[PDB]
């Protein structure tokens, strides 16, 4: 039998700390789904509230920055450095952290396969040039 | 405080049936964490003993049957089954259910997205044939 701190107000859940909190996968989803609450500004408020020198705290940033309209790279060194840390989270919790992390690894897969789709844009497009300026110089030639 | 099913054994998590277990979010909560240590063909015999006629089977199907490597089109139909449900899940199971629903969501775009590359893998080289040709035809012409 664990707390139950999904009642815990939005607008207090990223001010409790502790030992308590922190080993309760309860709480970890509350801060989920007060983040998904939270527009780009109020979350990135809230994120320069903290730090990351610890998984807690590195844990927190990320699920208020996951949704803040960060780039691809920042999404990917918030996910690595999580998971250099995620040895020391607890097994309660663990669960909650491995459903975010695949969600923000799909993230950063899909942005990967935004970049290698202009990359293919840009290559088609390169390559049709080349064939049409050669059209250009045969076509000039015949007239 | 509620109930702690995390520690509850992944072999007897499937056959928990009733309204206590299924509006805990720990429960729900270890029913992920045990399909995702599951093999497909572990996953597909446990979910063919279900359907979706209610929220609470749809969604232990769908938990089993997301690494289950179906297709898009059944992640789909799966999700959108779900998303016809959302309203009679609890509030309390709802957090699990929504960063669940969110990592269906993005496998979902994820296929997409590598289809429309496809599509354009096929275009470009369609178009580049089409270049070819008639630089071909225009050489023959031109000699």
């Amino acid at each position: 039998q664990l707390a139950d701190y999904l009642p815990t107000a939005c607008a207090d859940i990223w001010s409790l700390r502790g030992q308590a909190v922190e080993t309760n996968p309860l709480y970890w989803l509350r801060t989920i789904d007060c983040a998904d609450r939270l527009m780009p500004v109020q979350s990135r408020a809230e994120a320069r509230a903290l730090t990351d020198d610890n998984w807690q705290n590195a844990f927190r940033r990320g699920i208020l920055l996951a949704d803040a309209k960060i780039t691809p790279p920042e999404r990917r060194a918030i996910v690595t450095r999580l998971e250099a840390l995620s040895a020391q989270i607890p097994a309660q919790v663990r669960p909650v952290y491995q459903i975010w992390h695949d969600g923000q690894a799909l993230q950063l897969a899909l942005s990967a396969e935004r970049q290698r789709y202009s990359k293919l844009q840009q290559m088609s497009d390169s390559e049709l040039d080349a064939l049409r300026q050669q059209q250009q110089a045969l076509q000039t030639q015949l007239d």
